Formats: C-alpha cells, structure tokens, sequence
C-alpha cells in the first residue's frame, strides 16, 4: 500500500520508510516535500537528484540505513543497479544507481532481481540479507558483499570503512569490513590484489601510521632523511610548490592536509562525486599560487612510499599503473638522471 | 501606498519595510527578488516559503525586529495568528502563522483584529505596541504578552529567553521575560505551572547552573556519586551508550554537548521546526551506533534532576506527564527492581 | 565552434573553458547543469544570476582566472563590460558585467571593442593581454589596468589586493598591485589621490599595521592613551556602544573583528555585494543591542585616524568627503564643544 | 559532432535534425528552448515530455519525419524501443519510447542495436532502411515492418494508415500499409487475425464504406431496418441515449461524430494517449445527459456489425475477446431474452 | 510612482496601463501575475518573453493601443529600440524590441531618445506624438512614421495595413498607411521601390485583386490560360504539386489559402515569428505528399505575376533578388529549355 503522504508519515514519525501504516497530509512546491505541522508547512526534503521530487523522495526516504560500500567501490566494481535496496549518494543527494529492484513503481525495472531484465546489468547483492547469497549465485551479473564466509566462493576482503548514513567510519559497534565477489556473464570473476583509498577529509584529517604521524609533526628535510626518502621528488609530490604562479606537485591528500593548518587555500571540487581520484582547482590565499587540475588520491603515506620506491626510475616518462580501489589507477612517472621529478595520478 | 518596489526600496535603504517613501527597480526570477544596482541585479530574497515570492517578500520584510516569544512557545500556547505584526520562523525561514491582519493585502483576513472573522483564532497580542492590550480584552480568543502587570489579570510568567532577529536570547539591554495572557471563548484562562526549555545549541552549548558545570567537567561515576543520582540510569539516559548498533539514551541535550566535545555525530534534523521535544536521526562518527528517533529535550539538568527524582519507580512502565513551555510532555518512564531502567520524551 | 556540450567537456576534463575540443553528455534540469558520469548526472553548475542557465554556464566557464581588480574598484571606475573575458563577482555568483565583447554569443554586444556600439560604455581592457593597451588607446570610454608603465601616459597606483577566483589577495606568486588608466569621452582622465580599503572578512580579520596590532591586544582606555586619540569619540566610532536597544558606532570593520572575538553577533548582509561601504543588520547575541543599518568600511586604522584628526570639529554636523577606492564617500562627522560625537560613513 | 546548438541549428535551417554543420545561439529558460534572430528570442520547442528541456529537445529533433506505424498498432506489438529512429508520440508531445539506439547520448542504452543490453527488449526495426531487415533477423526480440515481402518469412498485412509527422493518413503519394513480422525469444511468431481501428477524428470524420455512408445519410429507425439489425440494441450502443442523467451507450466513434454534427458535447479525454479503445468524461450540452467513463472504438461498422452478429446471445453477461489492432479487447456483452442490451469496449 | 500593484490596477480597471493611480493585491507564481478578486487569485497575464515575470508585465501593460508597422517592417528597416512606446511582438507574445527608452525602469537604457547611449541605435519615432518628429530630425539613426507629409523630407509610402492590438488591418476607423522615413549616420535615406506582403491568414484568405478572386473562382488550366502564364511552371510554383512524398512548389500564400478550402494539411510553424519570408513544415493529410522547409511568402498574385514574367529564363539556375518589405529577398529561379520549372523565395 505504497503512496506519498505513507512514506512522509513514515520520514516524520519514524526517521525513514518503516514499512508503517498511516498517512500525513503532504503539499509538493518547488522541487521540496512539506507537510503540515501545527498548521504550518514544514519542510520535509529538498530534491536535489533529477528524478520527479516524489520519486526521489520515495527513494530518499527508502535508503540504505545499515553500513554499506562507498560509491567509489561500487563503481569501480561496475555495479548498475541493487537489489531490494537504495544505495544513496550522500556526496551527489542522489540515489547512487538510476533505476531500482522491488523499491519503488517509478524507478523499478523488476521486482526481483531474477527477472530476466536484470540479466545485462551487475546487481548489487547485500549478503547481511536473507536469500541474497543465493540470488547472487542465481544472477547473470553481480557484487556480492558478506561480513563472513560463502560455501565454495573465494572472497576478495575490501576496505575497512564503509558509509554509515553518509559517515564513512570504520566500524567499532558495527561491521564495515565486508568480503567481496563479482559475477560477469555467470562466472565467478577472481578480483584484483588492490590498494584502497583511506576517504579522509581535507579539515578532519588524522594520521593513520607512524610515518603519516612523522609526516605532519616533523619538517620536510628531516621526514625525508628518515624514510630514506632522497631522490624521489616528495618536496614536489606530496607537500606541494607554492613558488610559482602554477602550484607544483599535491597529489597526496595528506600533503594537503599539512598546508591547509599552516595556511588556508580553497578546493574548488568541480566534478562533486564519490572517486579513487579527485580533481580540484586549488588556489592557495598566501601565495597566490594556483592549479586548475589537481588530482588528488587519499593513499596511506606507508602504501604510497611502497608504490614510489617499487619502480623502475630509468625512463623518462612512463605510465605506471596501480590496482586502487579495485580500479587500474593510471600514474605518470616523470624521471631525470635516475631520480623521481613528478609522479601524479591521471584524471581517468 | 503598499507596493512590491516600495518594499524593496525600504528593504534596500533601512534593512526592513520602516514605511518610507519611495521606489527601486525589482525583477523576481526563480522563486527570488532582485534589484538593480550599479546595472546590475542583486538578490535580495530567496523565496523559502510556500506563499508567492513577492508575498512572502513583504511578510519578511515587515517581520518583527523586537525581542518575541519563541515559536515553540506561541504554538503550545495555540497561537493561531498575530496582532498586526508577523511572527517570522527563522529555523523555518517562514512566517510563523499562515495569515496576517492589517500586514499585506494578499495574506490578510482582517485590517483590525476586532473583525468577526478572527473571533474563532487565538490571536497574538504584543502588550509593548499601544492599544493591543485593550484588543485582547475584547477579543474571543487570544495570547498577550507584557513586560509588565495588566490591570485585574493574573499573570504567568515565561521563559527568560525569547528570539531577536533569529538570536535566542536572555536581554540585558533589552527586556525578553515576558507575562503571558491567553483567553479561550471569551474567558481568561488560568495557564499551569510549567518548566522551561534553555533553547541551546549542540555546538555553542554552554552550562547554566552549578550542576551543570559540574556535568561537563566532572567523570561519570564522579558526578553521579556527588549529586546522589545512583540507580537513575543517569548513565544510559543523559550520557548515551554507544556500545550497541542501536544508540542507547541520550534524551537531554547536555549530554549530546558532552559528547560532540570528545567525538563528532550527525544529526539528522528530519522535522525542521520549533518544537519542545526534538526527534533527531544520529549516527556515531567514531562508533557506527546509530538511531532513527532519537527524542532530546533541553531542560536545564536541575529540572530534569527534580522532575525524575520525584516519580514512583515501582512499575515497569507508565506514562509521566510533565508541564513544559505550557505544553503537556509525555515522558515513558521504564523502571526494574526501584530503579530507573530509561526515561525518554514522547515525540507528540 | 562554441556549444554546451564542449564548454561542459572543457569543464569535466580542465577545470574552466580553455579552447579544448570535445563533447560530454549534458542534461539541463531545474537552473542546473548537470553531466552523466559512470552512468548518473552529476551537478556540474548551478545557475545563481539571472540569465538563463545555459548562457550563465558559458560565462562562468569562460571567467577571468588570472588575479583581476575586485568587482568594487571597477564599478567605482563606472566600468560598463570587459574586452574579450568574464569577471566574475564570486559574491553574488553571477557575472559583475550584463554583457560581453567576443566571449558568448548569447551576450556579446560586439566581437571585438572597437565596434561602434562599445563606444559609450566604459570598457575593462587587461594590459596583461595582448593588443589590450593598444584598443584603450583607441576606445572612447575605458578602464586599463597593467603590471607595468605604458609610454606617454600618467598612471594611478592600485590596490595592493586582487581577487584571484573568489580569493582577494596581496600577491606572492603573482602580481595584485596594477597601474590604473581611465578615458571619459576620447579623453585620458587624471584618477584622484585616494585611500583603499583592506577587504578583510570578519572572522579571518588581521591586522595589517602596528597600531591595529595595538588596537586588539591593548584595552579601550590604554590604546586612546598611546596614540593620543582622546576626544575623538573611538569609544563609540570604532569599538561600539551595546548599552541601549540601539547599537552605537561600530563602523570600522576592525572594531567588529574585536568584538566578535569576545562574543559572537549576526550581520545580516541585506545587499549582498561588493562595495567600499558596506550596510548590515547587526544583532548582538550577548546584549540583544541591534541596528537596522550599521554602515561598515575596512580602512586601515592608521587611515582612518589620519581622517578623522585631519577634520575642524568647530561645527554639530557637516559632511566630510573622503576618497575611498576612487570613488567620493561622504561621511557623517557630528561634534560637540570641539570633540567628535560620531562619525560614520553614508550608506550612498 | 553532436551539440545543443548544432540540435538548433539544423532545426532553424532544415526543419528537423539533418546532420548539418553549423551552430546558432542558444538559451534555455524554464522548459523552453529558444534562439537569437534579428537580436530577439524565438521559441523553436516547449518541452512537454518527463525527460530534460535539451534531451527531448535532441529527440524531438530527431524524431522520424516518414509514414511510421501509429503509436498504439506499437505498443500492442509490446515494442520497448526503436533501432537507430526516435518515434515521436504527437499524442503525447513526448517520445513513444524512454530509451534510444544510436540517436542520442544522453538517452541511448546501445550505439547499435546487436549490443546484449538489447537482446530482452522489443527492438523495432524499419525495413525501408538499409540493414533493418537483417539486423531484426539476428536479434533476439523485435518487430519488423516493411513495404514489401522478406524472403522466407510469413508476413500480417497491418492497417491501411500511418502517422506522418502527427497526421494520420492513408498514403497516396506515400506508402503508409506495411507488411508486419514479430519475434519472440529468437523465434519468428504468427501474429493473430485481427481487425484495424480507422483512427479517425470526431470533428473531420469520413465514411469508409456504404453501410458508413448510410448510417451518417438516414434516420435511426431506417438504418435498422435496412441492414437487418433489429434486436442488436444499435439504437443503444450506436446513437446515444441522452434520456437520462447517464448517457446510455455511445461506443462507436461514427455514432459520435453523428451527434456531433446535430449537437456537440464536452469530450474529456482523461487519459491523453493513443490507444485501442479510449475513455472520455462525455457531456452532451443539449440535454445535460453526462457519463464519467465512455470507452470509444474507432471500428469500421461493418466491422462492428460483423462483431455484433457473431455472438451468443443467450446469457446475461460474459466477456466478449475481439482481437483490434493485433491486442485482446475485452468487451461486456449484456443480454436479454435472446436479443443484446448493451455491449461496450473495456476501458483496460 | 511606478509599481507592480498599480500596472495591475490600471490592467483591471482599464485595459492596459493608462497612467492611473491606485493598487491591487497581486501574487507572482511560476510566471503568472494573479490578483486577488472576490477572495480568489484570477490569471492577468502568463509571461512568454524571455525576461522577468513583472518586467515583461509593465512591457506588455505599457504596449502601443493604436495601429502600428508590423513587426517583419520594422525589423526589415533595422529598427532596433522604440522611443517613448513599447511594441508589443502578439507572434511572439513578447516585446518586439529587447531595452526601452522612458517605458520601464528595468528595461530602459535611457529616459530620452536624445541621451548619448541612443547615437548608434535605429529609434523608432511615431509621427503621430507630439514631438516625435523633431526627435527623429536630431538622432542619428532612426526610423520615421507619419500619416501625412513632414516639411522637406521626402516620403516613403507604406503597406496599406497595421497591427492594431495584434490583428492586422487594413484601417476603416483609423489610418494604416504610413509614411516612411530613415535616418542613418546622421543623413535622410532614400528608401527603396519595394513590393509589400498581404500579410493574410491561411484560414480567414480574402482576394485583394480580381485576378485573386480568378484564382480561387476558376479551374488551374482555366487561370493559366486566361492570364497568359503558359511556361511560368505556376500549377508546381503556385498551386501544390501533391503527386510524389517530396511536396512540389507551393510557395504563395493564395496557392495554400486555395488547397486548405478543399483538403486540409499541417502546417508546422518552426521559427514562430513575424517575417517577409515563413518556413513551415507542411505535411498533407489527403496524400500523404510532405516537406520540410517549404517557404511561403503572400504576395498579391498581380505582383508575383510581375515579378515572375520580369525574369530572364536563359540559364538553369540564378538568384532574382526582389525588394519586398524595404528587405532584399533573394529568389532561387530554376529554368529549362526557355521556360520555369520552380521559383521560390529563399528561407534566410
């Protein structure tokens, strides 16, 4: 028994869609859901997807509660659509996936992810759900995430945070660390040895190792010095070069994360969704020193000196390639007489 | 002479309509007004109601600029409209009440508050503007506030605190302790004995009595030992447990300032307005604990102290009826062996 | 061969438009701009001016990232449109310009400044363009900025600030301080001697001066002493008067910054752009203390001390005009037996 | 090369989209695509589709401009998208299909229609355009329409009309009688014997045959009695019966047109799409006799009489399946004591 | 004392604005202007132009009531601003001219169409206003009506017909024919011997000469033969060529004005505006003959004659450029052996 003012009697008295009986009386203005309250209209939801403003609230109000994989991984992984579930973009306020499976009439394609329309697509399977597995094991295309063991799958363990109502955290009172699988054209597909992205924020940053905590408490010359670090352009890849009009190197989250507690800068985020690279246009407000194109990547310092020091510095330039979040992160490798001069991650 | 460029020419040359002559070139596109200025166009308002833009437009601009009751306060109170003023919500940004009288031509029901048609509206009196005492006394139904005494009535006082321009405060060059009024089918109405909330905020939260002080800064088997609160789930009821994937407690706001101090939290704020009991869907940055309804009330922690420290803890559940901002709050009080098990307010 | 599609590649793969060639799926909903990544749109503008979405979108693409002279220098020069580029007021999201000269054919006048039809307006030439100087030459109205002398004609000494994308900054890694030129009527027009203001925020406010340095860390008695500022009503002027319901003085935006530091207050910017005096709604949270219209201006104190004993307090009111960002401000100099009142700058 | 303003050009100097080089001005304001001329807007498309301004824009555009089979004779077919073809539903002013096949970026879900995303959908293919023919052969489902024979496969003669650009018509300069095939699952299937609706409208209505021609010519009585139809409840089903307060019957499109030409009457069309049968909110103005659901069928009469004659009328009520544009129709074929009462369409 | 609330006033109480004093509640939503009548929002105008909601109201509010050129004149004469009116485009239902001079103070770039910023504009001047002369004799671009003779200019006679509140007439009550007068660079220009459009309905076609009247009455042999046109390819040129899918000639508004009077077709409007030269996309529903750019221009049959047998038919093909409304409309004139095979007026 599916309706409007059924799923606002839900977000106002239950946080969500609870499956509860009831309705509320609901008036729909510019793009926004309100509902009467004392006599008044109180806002409900502001639709900033490009889904009709009661679908996306329907949608909205639907999601995910639980923790579940950051959109990253499940691109990355080439998931289309998920089953009996919403997967929310928080960093777009979109739902993550175009159409849905036994969620909402206006975005369904099927009502169980058996039918025969799902086949093409890769279905997101939540193993935490009853029946789940089997579907997985029932569908053409698929990801399946568990928090244990599948009878006779290989498992691929993913990254130890996952996004809880919009909080990515590694969870204490809660499971964040699932077990992956992927399914193409009905085989079982085995995944990629892979680095993972740690998803740090530029102001809420915090080392996550010894050499991250010596990286932001010791000085440049002195850092460098104690990893062995010489010849391999850290001054310019990681702390950045504020010297000229075209800012130099950054390509390191935690080299951001230095700079912004020294002096502040802005991080124009054009391309605002969820990626293993980020591109900003940084100008720094000190110096005056700017970049239009600044892929940043959020590697754990320890990952990223393992990467550097694990190539082959003869050549010129070369395109070194690193699984990342179960993705083929193309890198540039720019070299001079047997020494590192750049070495940034590629839009892609 | 009301018109939408006399409005705006008020708004731009004294900061609100102030009723000077005069006019300024407007242009309303999506839901905002506009005018030019060094040829150009600046935005003036962004329409947040669900009233026409150039309505809502005048309604904020003739908004009460004085120290007013806060909405929670007008609403228990059953408030229904105001006395030739406009109530604005700013946690809204909405007039407070639907219609107007003797304010804007499109909203108004009435010129003067003595018209028939209010008779059945509990109408808001401001005792400060001349005249508006003598309309409540012949008014059907009504709410007056005063800073002073009332020929033959009898007062109730309100809170200390009431909002400026937005700013919840308690005056010091300004007088914000109010004497309460109402009436209903033509007779005074004898208002209950009530406690009040502090109307603070998670982040700018700030003790405003001794045991308070002592909350913050004293451990937790500290303070309960010094304020004799053993066996009153102090622990699980004010400071919350965050052990379990349900978040457990937390029902007064000083113990959500306690703890945003050590670790951040999300609060989803899914009914945007004023109101005595406010339902929030938290979720634990730093634990995953998380909880749709989470009910916080903010009485200063004496008050709360008195109110469950005078209850019969010998049933398992029953309803506790406490008089807050002169509204009824039903407060669930679960019990086990003469001890307190929890204590929540009801989201009604 | 200009379009959508091309501007919105430019925008996804460098940063801004930068004559790339290319196309991305583009799809126009609700004044935003939004681009299918990975299979979702993604919100890559949102139109804030007043121009239709697709037009805005082009324009803010195309806008000057270069540092360039804040939007309140060149409207105070009477700067009517820019030669060949987009300067973008990131204060009120929109262009600071209506139309174009060889930028956007949905708003181009002309293609290059030399048509007739750009001969009444005073146009922006930028002498760090190519040809720039040589079209100022040879327009009848104009605005030329350079880093450098321009043979035969009398230049103007700047501000030491720029605005480089949204950020006004004194230049390190680039150059902030240009030389002024301006023609009236086929006519090089000699620019007067004048002050500038700082363009400080309220909450990042430092000082730029000793005697501002002085004038935060010292006490209100102790820094009148030290720079012999008795009876020149600084109490009141610059510091502010929060006793009555009317806030006294606060019209030095330094004294704001001193203030906000011990409590914080609401400044409701009701004219949101930029300009050499700025007017706000200020609401003192502490006090409940409020003014409708507090003319602020961020003059250097040193700047503002040499104002104001450089005027005869002989007279109870006259008009002071003073050269601020080369335009004319008037301001208010009320005395009193031959020491200041007040003396605030008009809104105007 | 495709862009929004090349869309627009092609649409300014062509008609539609021709493939021509060349761009035009553009601006999208609300849901409206407009373009400078003579230095003013001119509007060139109203979106009045679900899909964004720009994206219908594109479709509409690049909608087929030859005779196509009518939207209606497409959806009984169960076609679920075109092969390398927009059809534009004129009915709706949107396009018959949500998805596309190498037509449009935003829209397209394959650039040719063998991709396996396409195998479970109905993919129309149009013989007259080189490829179809075999490219239908090699999918998995379709429908194929040509002018003539196709080697091997049994064809279904379809209706002796098609829409041309919104005008249904029976070609004369054109072709507009098309040969049908459909698949299913990889195998070729035999379409049913079916009757055609004539598609005609209620205003511009023309006979089709004699009987037509007699039945528009003569009186009610005379008609009857002419063509042996006595005790077939014509006078009900045919002509109307206004009498009472619910029109009786009225559910052969002829029989409209007839009272049309005496007396005209409101015909709510609540459901505005092409369909088999439609369902109109009837109300004659003559004599005030209205029904909320009169489902109308645009049958040839001697089809209908062929229909009529060729039931049981021995029981009170039963389900009459008459197979109408290659669709099941559901008609209620009420009787009495061997003659008919009423027998009308189901609206479903 | 201009103001949204008194245009609507003067819209309610007059007509059209009429510079009345007084107000009416008004309320903008979507871009509608609603005012309040009986207690219930009543539409007074749905804006169609481009530019805001009320500015587009005061325009069309402010519109010019008497007969005026059509729009297709003055553009045709380069008109670009009107001094001191507005002239509404009823085509386009938007103002025919972008900025105002002394109309709106939103829309004007001068209160005088003697002010600096007017020089390199074409003004539109109304000999029928006082003063309006004399304004034209000291501009430097503009255009001139009068209905009589102006001392010493020499005059320019008009179309016969005007606009008069959107309808085009020929003027019984009023007078229609102008006389015509431009000014360019400061210097009177000799307007050219040119040919004027009938500016006829297709629905509503009167004949204007005998030879029309012959046209319509007659046989195609019949005309051909009686008027000597043997050779001039009129049956494919004027009368349509219906025979083939490609839709032959058909390019005089009489030749469609007499095919629409026996069989009825579609004509697609594409670029909806007032011009010498119309492009629709005609579709014929009795033979299914369709084209996409089919040019129509309505001539009086006396003068296409003229025009016609004027022609050199030597060569296959060449541009006849022929002077209709002041504009040079270039005529593409295909021949074969001495006589026609097709004429029609180029699109552009």
């Amino acid at each position: 028994a599916m309706s409007l003012e059924n799923v606002a009697f839900n977000v106002v008295n239950k946080g969500h869609f609870d499956g509860q009986q009831g309705e509320v009386p609901v008036s729909i203005i510019n793009n926004t859901v309100y509902t009467k309250v004392d006599g008044v209209d109180v806002e409900l939801f502001e639709n900033k997807t490009t889904l009709p403003v009661n679908v996306a609230f329907e949608l909205w109000a639907k999601r995910n509660i639980k923790p579940v994989p950051e959109v990253k991984i499940l691109n990355n992984l080439g998931v289309d659509i998920a089953a009996n579930t919403v997967i929310w973009d928080y960093k777009r306020d979109a739902p993550a996936h175009i159409s849905t499976i036994g969620v909402c009439s206006m975005t369904d394609i099927a009502k169980k992810p058996t039918e025969t329309i799902c086949a093409p697509l890769t279905v997101f399977f939540d193993g935490r759900v009853d029946g789940q597995v089997d579907l997985f094991r029932n569908a053409r295309n698929g990801v399946l995430i568990t928090e244990g063991s599948v009878k006779g799958l290989q498992p691929s363990v993913g990254p130890k945070q996952a996004s809880l109502n919009g909080v990515t955290l590694i969870g204490e009172a809660v499971k964040t660390q699932f077990n992956y699988y992927k399914k193409v054209d009905g085989v079982v597909q085995q995944l990629p040895e892979t680095y993972f992205t740690q998803s740090r924020n530029l102001q809420e940053f915090k080392p996550r190792s010894q050499m991250e905590i010596d990286f932001l408490e010791l000085a440049m010359d002195e850092f460098i010095e104690r990893y062995k670090l010489e010849g391999y352009a850290f001054e310019h890849i990681v702390y950045g070069d504020f010297s000229h009009s075209q800012l130099g190197g950054l390509h390191l989250l935690i080299g951001l994360a230095k700079r912004f507690k020294e002096s502040p800068f802005e991080l124009e985020d054009f391309i605002p969704m969820d990626s293993t690279v980020k591109n900003y246009f940084i100008t720094d407000a000190q110096t005056g020193s700017s970049k239009c194109v600044c892929s940043v990547i959020d590697l754990l310092l320890d990952d990223f000196v393992e990467i550097i020091k694990s190539q082959d510095l003869s050549v010129v330039s070369k395109v070194v390639k690193v699984t990342i979040d179960y993705t083929e992160i193309s890198f540039m490798l720019w070299c001079k007489d047997g020494h590192v001069e750049t070495f940034y991650p590629k839009l892609q």
